[PDB]
């Protein structure tokens, strides 16, 4: 078989080893052992940014990732990371699997990032070392690290957090260090990678969705019989149900685990003080995106 290099930051067992596995399971069976793959899980082969950058060149063959630093290489997928674009995860992952989230994926494809499908990594929430937060104003003057995003960095200085972007292999001594006071990231991210070390406080604020994409190189891609491709597509399919199943799991049971841990947990804040903080940056977001993609979006599923 051709072994396809498939990287991404968190460890093999979490939603995206989950996603990963069900993926490269399916295309090694489908493809009849023309094609396996061997996981570079913990950012092995670097960060996000880097990684889709090696992708789009073609020296790497696969990833999972966020759309963090995707905006980098395809600005239009950043509309997703517009805060509380999405209500919950029967919107959200509608609008990924429909004819929004598709178009998304063509838009990769044509800038040489084959996107296979929209895998998932959650809604993200507030972690801190100072103190709870239980509402917009609580945020304003903390340090907050984010992903190489302009629209979660302008989005988050609405609620008057400092943010610093950094890759998230950077992330963990970062937190450690104080260099930052706190961070974000979906449930199943902050079970996985253990920052229940380096963080006390977790607020569900639940203020974006992330969702996630297996990307195989264009070089790759243009290697493959039309099969095969068809093959590809079908296995990042298949991942997309087994890597939201582990969301939904790590969810359902990840907030006791990290009580258990130590994190002193604000389950319900006041939500209405981060949408009306972030109101104003819409003006930018809807010059840049459409409000009318934005209203599409907000559409789907609307009672
Ligand atoms: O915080 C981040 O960088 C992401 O959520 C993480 O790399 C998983 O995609």
């Amino acid at each position: 078989q051709t072994i396809l290099k498939i990287g991404y930051t968190p460890p093999k067992d979490s939603h995206y080893g989950v996603g990963a596995t069900t993926f490269c399971d399916e295309v090694e069976k489908g493809t009849q052992e023309r094609y396996k793959c061997q996981h570079f899980p913990s950012s092995a082969l670097g960060g996000e940014r880097e990684m889709i950058e090696s992708v789009q060149l073609g020296t790497q063959d696969l990833v999972n990732t966020s759309t963090g630093p995707l905006g980098n290489f395809v600005p239009e997928t950043r509309i997703v990371d517009i805060p509380f674009l999405f209500r919950d995860y029967e919107h959200a992952r509608k609008v990924m699997d429909g004819a929004i989230g598709q178009d998304l994926l063509k838009k990769m494809q044509a800038k040489g990032l084959i996107g296979l499908a929209w895998t998932e990594n959650g809604f993200r929430h507030m972690t801190n070392s100072k103190r709870p937060i239980l509402q917009a104003s609580d945020a304003a003057g903390l340090k907050v690290r984010t992903m190489e995003n302009k629209v979660h960095m302008d989005g988050y200085k609405t609620f008057g957090l400092l943010p610093t972007p950094m890759a998230f292999p950077e992330l963990f001594t970062a937190l450690q260090q104080g260099t930052v006071d706190g961070q974000e990231n979906p449930i199943p991210v902050i079970l996985s990678s253990k920052f229940s070390q380096v963080q006390k406080h977790l607020s569900l604020t639940g203020h974006v969705y992330s969702p996630a994409v297996l990307i195989l190189s264009s070089r790759v891609w243009d290697k493959l019989s039309e099969a095969d491709k068809k093959v590809f597509v079908a296995a990042a399919q298949k991942a997309t149900v087994a890597q939201r199943k582990r969301v939904n799991d790590d969810e359902a049971n990840g907030i006791t685990q990290l009580k258990k841990d130590g994190m002193q947990v604000v389950e319900k804040v006041d939500g209405e003080s981060f949408r009306k903080a972030v109101a104003p940056a819409y003006a930018g977001f809807a010059k840049e995106f459409g409000a009318e993609r934005i209203a599409a979006i907000q559409a789907v599923k609307a009672e």
